[PDB]
């Protein structure tokens, strides 16, 4: 409250320790379906299914742009891919395993770098 701080916990490598965290993803061999914005023209369902669509291209750009106010922000963007690929794929495809192997992938290196 005002006047009131909880100690202050470093943010200053933040942005710095989110970069490599998604300069990993985006070289996984499991981050093809990712990479780029699925294109809305020749997908149907897409645009009217998927409320917010987001990409690793689209969250590296937001990163290297200051779009992320926060580390909570930044996690926000990388679950939003793989939530949205469960909603669209079966578990039983190759995007489907894609999608639960990089969320796998993410979640570890999130907690090895900051919990």
């Amino acid at each position: 409250s005002m006047s009131v701080k909880k100690p202050k916990r470093d943010d200053s490598k933040d942005l710095a320790l989110c970069s490599m965290i998604l300069t990993e993803m985006e070289t996984h061999e499991d981050a093809w379906p990712f990479l780029l914005p699925v294109n809305l023209k020749l997908v149907p369902g897409y645009k009217k299914v998927i409320k917010k669509p987001m990409d690793f291209s689209t969250i590296r750009e937001k990163l290297s742009s200051g779009q992320y106010p926060n580390l909570e922000t930044f996690a926000l963007d990388v679950r939003l891919v793989f939530d949205n690929c469960e909603t669209f794929n079966e578990d039983d495809s190759d995007i489907g395993r894609a999608g639960h192997n990089m969320r796998k992938y993410f979640e570890k290196k999130w907690t090895d770098t900051f919990k």
